[PDB]
C-alpha cells in the first residue's frame, strides 16, 4: 500500500556526501580556505562549473501543480510527490540527481522569470504536470532564454514515444509511410506535439479530432484556441465527428478520454488498423475489445496490458544526454531518440517497443541523444 | 589540492534512492498509481508533505552571489561551489538534505518574490553570501512572509556564535554586562547583527564603528545608509575614530579588516581587555602581537590559532531544530542557541568556546532551537 | 507490517562508493596502477589499513545463529536478517560500516579460528546471538588473541545497560548498594555478565537462580556447568528455587523465560521491590500486572511498555569508541560506558534511563569508552 | 596520486541505510519485535533469504593476499586496498555491492574451511589475488561444495576476455580454428585456464611454453607442478624453447614476462600472426615493435594501447548473472559471456574488442550469463 509505504520512507530523495568522516583536512579542501579558488575558477569561466560541481548531473523537475497526473490543477503541495516520484526515476534509470521543484506561482510570465533564475543551479530541467495551453508558451519561452536543456513529459516526451510505436507498428502493416490516414483524437499536451512528429516523420493526411469534431479551419467552431493544428492537418479537408474521421483511417491515435471509440466503428477502418488507446486510467476503447473489433495492433498507456507506451522510455536518456553535451533539446536531437527507441527491438504485434526496464533502450536513447545535434 | 580534488569528486552533491533494484512492484507505490494519493493527501492538507515527502528534512542553500566569502560579487556560477560546500555541511552535521539554488537574478524585489515561491519544496531556506544591505531587508521580508524557517548564517549565525564567545569571556574577566565598554568595529552583514544581540544580551555602552569612524546620530557622515545602529548605541555620545573608541573599552569585536588595531592602542583600553579579531583571512591585529600587548583573551576566524569563532557551531543545530519544530526563527530560539553553545564547555583564556567538531555541541543546539520558542 | 516492508527493500544494507559517475582518470588512481602503491604501503606497516582503507570505520557483526534473539538455534540462514538489523543500528546510531556475517559453523575451536582470519578485514568485531557457554570461551579466546577490539552484545552489552538501568533505579529506591538483595534470574549469556557487573560495581548480596533454582556450592545440582557464579554469590548460603530466593529481595533482573515470576510473590519482597523483566518476547511477568502486584519500578526488553532494556543505547557508542582508540574493551570502558548511560538523563519511576533515539546518549557513550582505559 | 586520494577519501566503500531518520516505527520492523518474524521467515527456507535480505546482491572479494597483483605474495593488510578497488568496479558496473574480505590465512585446506562458511551471508564469492597453483584446488573445491557461484578473476575472468579477444582476431585472420596453431606463453593461474578455453572452443594444434620450454609429456623438465597440459596439448610432439614454438604459428598468446618474445621471431611466424603480450607492466613484447614487426593484430594487458584485454569486460556481468539466477558458475555460462563479449561490437585490427566502459558489453554479458546454464 502507497500511503503508507510512504510515511514510513519520509520521502524517496536523499542525499549523501561523498566522503565519509570530517575532519580539520577535509574541510580545508571541501570549503573555505580550499573551495575559495573553486569560485574564483568558476566565476571567471562558468562551463567549470561542470567540472567542479554536480552541475553536469542535476536537473530540476519543475511543476505548479496545476495538471498532476490525471487529477487536475491540485496544486504544488499535492504535486510534490509526484515530482519526487520522477526524480526518483531519473536517479534509478539515468543516475541522474534530479530534485524536485514545486512553485506556489501559476502566473506562466511568472513561472518563466522564475526558472529562468534558477540556471545557475542546473544542467537541465524538466517541466512536469504544467497545464495546457500555458504549457506550450512556457516550454518554447524557456527552451530559447535558456542556455541548459529544458523538457516537458507530457508534450515532447509522450510525443517521442507514439512516433517510435508508431514506427514500428507502421512496419508490421507495411503501410507506406506517406500514404496513411492517421487518425489523433485528443489535442492537448500532448495530442498536439504527437501531430507535428507525425508531420516531421513524413505523414501526409493526419486528421486531428478533439471536443468539437474534426479540426477544421473552416468550421471556426473546432478551432478552439489559437492551437494552427486545423492549418496544416486535414488535407482531403474532411469534416465531421470522430466516427466520420475514422473511414478508411489506418491508425488512431487517442490521448483524449475513455470509452469513446465504438468497437463498431473500428470495422470502418482500412484492413489492419493500428488502436493506440493512450487515455489513462481508461482507455478510449478497451484493448481487448479492440482485438475483438478486428485491430491489428493494440496500444495503452497502462502496465496490464501488451504494448505500453509510456515517456519512461524516453526522458531518462534524453535528459542525460542533452544536460552533457550541454546542449539545448533540438528536433533533431528528438528525432533521433524516436530511432533509437524503434531500433531497440524487432517488432512484433504484442511487442512493437520494448518495456521501460529493458535497460538497452535507456543506452540506446542516451546514445543517440548525444550524439545527436 | 582544492581544484584537483573537486574536479576528481565531480561534485559535492549526490542523490540515493531508498530503494535498490526498482521493479514493476515498486513503481506502482513510488510513482503512478499510487502516488496518486498522496497527491489528494497533501492537496487536502498541505502539513502531510512532512509526513510522505523529505519536506522535513530539506533546506534550500540560497545565494546570488552578491557576497561569496570574501570574493564579493563574483555571481551565481562562481558561488554555487561554495553553496554546495554549505550543503555538505548539513549533511556532515545535521544530516540535512540540503540542496543548493543560486539565483541569477540580484534585485532584491524579486529575489523574495522567487523565494517565496519555493516553500512548497522545503522545510527551510537558509540565505547564504547575500550582500549588504539588501540582505537585511531580504532577510526581514521572507522571514516574516513564508511559513518554513528563513535564515542567513553571516548575520544570525555569526551573531550567535560570537555572543556565546563573548558570554565566555565576559565571566572570565567577571566584569558586569550592564556595565562593560564594547567596540564593534565593522558593521556589516554580521556587524549589524552583533550589535543587536550585544543589546539583547544586556549590554548597555555598545560603540560603533567603520570606515567613517564611530557611528554618532550627530555626525551623518557616519551614518553611510539606512543603517539605525547610531540611534541604538554609543550612549556616551563619543565621537572620532577607532583609536578614540578604544579608550576604556573593555572588548574589540572586529568583523571588518586586517592590520588596523595597533597594538599600542591596547593598552589604552581598560584593565583585561578581550580581543575579537573576527577578520578573515587576515584579523585586524595578530593574535600573538595581541597577547604580547596586553591581551587578557584573544580570538580569531582561523583555526590557524586558538579559539575558533565561526558559524559552523551554529547553523546545524539551529537550523535543524526550527525545521523539525516547524516554526520561524524567533530572538528565542536564537537566543537559546546562544546559551546552548556557551554552556557546551567550561571557558578558558585558551578555550572560551568549544571546536566544530564537538558533536556535543550541535546536540546542545539542536536541543535548545527545538525546545525554544 | 514487518514482513511486507522487508521485501520491498529487497534488504536493509547497501552501499555508496565515493564518486558518483567513474572514468579512465578514476580507476587509475582507485585501481591498478595507483592503487598498487597503497597496497605496498599496508604490506609495509599493517598499521596505515587505517589510514587508506575502511578498516578505520568498519566492523563485522558475527554470528552462527545458535542464538537468535529468543528463538534459539534458528541457523546462520535465520539470524542472516538479525545481523542486517544490527547492521542498520551500527549506522544509523554510530555511523559504523558493520557488515553482516553470519557463519555455518558451530564447533567452538573452528568460529574461532575463522574469525581470527577476518582480523584484515574489520577493524572491530561483534559477536552476536551466539549460545552459551560457548559463547563465553569464544569471547575470551577472541578478545585475547586478536588486534582489533572483540565486543558480544548479549554479554558485554547487555550488562551495560542493565547496570545503567539498575544504578539509576536504585537512587530511586533510596537504598543502599552494599546492602540490596538482588536476584538474577537465568544466569545465561546475559546473566553470567550481569552478576559480575553487579558485584563490581558493589552490590555484595547477589542470588543467581536459573533452571535448578539458587545455584548454590553446596547443591551441585544447580551448578550445571562451569560457570562459578555460586562461589561469588550468594553469601546467606541461600537455598531453593526462585519463590524462595524473592523473599526480602530489593531488586528482581529476570532475562530468562516468559510469565515464570507469580504476581504474589511480589508482596513477599522488600518495600519498593524494582522488577526488571527483561525476557523476550514474553517477559518473566506482565509489566501491568507487576505495578497492579505491588512494584515500584518495572522494566521490559520490549518496546511496548515503558522503560526498555536493550542494548541498543550501549554498542553503538562502546564499539565506536573502542574501534577509534584502536584498543581492547576493557572493564574500565565497560564501566565508564555504565555511568556515561545512567547520568543521560534524571531518573524518574517511568523513565529511568533514556531511549535509543536519544541521540545524546550515543554520544555521551562514545566519549566514554573513548576516553576511558 | 593514488596515495593522497585513499588517505582523502579514507575509504572507497561505505554502507547506507535505505531510510534516513530512524523512529520507534522503523525499528518495530526492521529490528525487533518486527525482524522476529523475518528471522523465522528465513530459517524456515533458506532460499527466503534472497528476499528479506540484500544477500541477493552481495558478492564476497576473498583473498589471501598470495599474488596481489604484481607485487607477489604480500599479504591480507597489503591486499585490503586492492580488494576495495574490486569492491568499487563491482558496484561502479554492476551494482553489485561487493565486500572485500582479506584472510589471514595461507593454508589451502583452511582458506576452503573458512570460506565455505561464509555462505550465508553472500549471494556469491569472488577469489582474488590468491596465489597459484593453490588457488587451482581452491577454485575447484569451492565451486563444487558450495551452492552460491565462486569465480576467480585472474583465471576463469582472464580466459573470457582472451577467448573473446582471439575469436575476433581470428575472424579477421580469417583462418579456420581447427587448423591454426596457438602459442600460450605462461603457464600459470591465467596460463593454464586460457588453453583450457581455446581447446573448449575448438582450436587444435596448442603449444603450452613455460620457464622450460614447450610443455611435453615426453621431455619431464618441462613438467613442473602436476600442471596435464602437455598431455592435452602439443599435438605435433614439438620440442624446444619459445622461439621453436613460434615456427608457423598463427597466434602468440603471452601471460609470463616482459620483453621476452624477440621482434625477429615474428617473422618466421605464418602470415599475418595475432600477438597477444598480456603480461604487465611490462608486455612480452613491445606493441609499437611488433606492429614494425609485422604483426597483424596486436594485443596488451595496457590501457595505453589499442586492444586492451583486461577482466573488467568480464566479471562485472558474469558476477551478476550468477548471482541473481542463483546457480553455480559452469562452462557453458562461461562460454556465453565469452561469445557475448565478442559479438558486442565489429571487429576490426585496431579494435577487436569494446573497452570497459561500454556499457552495452556488461549488459550483454549480464543478459548471456543470465540465461545460460
Ligand atoms: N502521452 C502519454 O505518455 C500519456 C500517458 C498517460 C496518459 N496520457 C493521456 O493523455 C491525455 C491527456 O493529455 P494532456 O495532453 O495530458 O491532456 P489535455 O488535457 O491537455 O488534452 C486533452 C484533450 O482531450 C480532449 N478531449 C476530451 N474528451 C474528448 C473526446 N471525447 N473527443 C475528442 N477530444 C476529447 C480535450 O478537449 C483536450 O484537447 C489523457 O488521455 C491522459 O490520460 C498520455
Ligand atoms: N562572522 C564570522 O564567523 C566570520 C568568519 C571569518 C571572517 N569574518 C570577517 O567578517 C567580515 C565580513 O563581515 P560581513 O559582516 O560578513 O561583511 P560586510 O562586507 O557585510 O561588512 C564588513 C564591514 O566592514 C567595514 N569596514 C571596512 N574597513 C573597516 C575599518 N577599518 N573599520 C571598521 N569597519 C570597516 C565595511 O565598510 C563593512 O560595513 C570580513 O572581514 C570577514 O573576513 C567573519
Ligand atoms: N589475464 C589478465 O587479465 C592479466 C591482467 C594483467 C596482467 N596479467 C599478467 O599475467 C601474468 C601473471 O599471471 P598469473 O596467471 O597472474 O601468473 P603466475 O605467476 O601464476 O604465472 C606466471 C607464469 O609465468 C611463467 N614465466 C615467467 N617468465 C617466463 C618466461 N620468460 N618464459 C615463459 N614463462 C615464464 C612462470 O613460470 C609462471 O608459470 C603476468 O604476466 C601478469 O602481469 C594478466
Ligand atoms: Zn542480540
Amino acid at each position: 500500500d502507497a500511503l503508507e509505504l510512504h510515511r514510513f520512507l519520509k520521502g524517496k530523495i536523499r542525499t549523501a556526501l561523498p566522503v565519509e568522516k570530517v575532519d580539520r583536512e577535509t574541510l580545508s579542501l571541501l570549503y573555505t580556505p580550499g573551495v575559495a579558488d573553486v569560485a574564483r575558477a568558476c566565476a571567471e569561466d562558468p562551463e567549470k562549473t561542470y567540472v567542479y560541481t554536480s552541475r553536469w548531473n542535476t536537473v530540476a523537475v519543475v511543476s505548479d501543480g496545476s495538471a498532476v497526473l490525471g487529477l487536475g490543477n491540485i496544486g504544488p503541495y499535492g504535486a510534490l510527490p509526484v515530482m519526487e516520484g520522477k526524480a526518483f526515476l531519473f536517479k534509478a534509470f539515468a543516475d541522474i540527481d534530479a530534485f524536485p521543484i514545486c512553485l506556489s506561482e501559476s502566473e506562466e510570465e511568472k513561472i518563466i522569470s522564475i526558472v529562468k533564475s534558477l540556471e545557475p543551479s542546473f544542467g537541465g530541467i524538466n517541466l512536469e504536470d504544467i497545464g495546457a495551453p500555458k504549457c506550450f508558451r512556457i516550454l518554447q519561452r524557456l527552451s530559447e532564454e535558456m542556455n541548459i536543456p529544458v523538457f516537458h513529459d507530457d508534450q515532447q516526451g509522450t510525443a517521442v514515444v507514439v512516433s517510435a510505436a508508431f514506427l514500428n507498428a507502421l512496419k508490421l502493416t507495411e503501410k507506406k509511410i506517406e500514404e496513411v490516414k492517421v487518425v489523433v483524437n485528443g489535442i492537448g499536451a500532448a495530442g498536439y506535439n504527437i501531430v507535428k512528429f507525425l508531420l516531421d516523420l513524413g505523414v501526409k493526411n493526419v486528421v486531428a479530432v478533439d471536443r468539437k469534431g474534426i479540426l477544421n479551419e473552416n468550421d471556426p467552431e473546432t478551432c478552439l484556441n489559437e492551437y494552427e493544428i486545423a492549418r496544416i492537418t486535414n488535407p482531403e479537408r474532411l469534416s465531421g465527428d470522430l466516427e466520420t474521421a475514422l473511414e478508411g483511417a489506418d491508425f488512431f491515435i487517442g490521448v483524449s478520454r475513455g470509452n469513446i471509440l465504438k468497437p463498431e466503428w473500428i470495422k470502418k477502418m482500412s484492413r489492419k488498423p493500428v488502436i493506440f488507446a493512450l487515455a489513462n486510467p481508461v482507455p478510449e476503447i478497451d484493448p481487448e475489445l479492440a482485438r475483438e473489433a478486428g485491430a491489428f495492433i493494440v496500444a495503452t498507456g497502462r502496465s496490464d496490458h501488451p504494448n505500453q507506451v509510456n515517456n519512461l522510455l524516453a526522458f531518462p536518456g534524453i535528459m542525460k544526454g542533452a544536460v552533457e553535451k550541454r546542449s539545448k533539446i533540438t528536433k533533431n536531437m528528438l528525432l533521433s531518440a524516436v530511432e533509437a527507441i524503434a531500433r531497440s527491438c524487432e517488432p512484433e504485434p504484442e511487442r512493437i517497443i520494448p518495456e521501460a526496464f529493458d535497460m538497452k533502450v535507456h543506452l540506446n536513447v542516451y546514445t543517440a541523444v548525444k550524439g545527436s545535434a
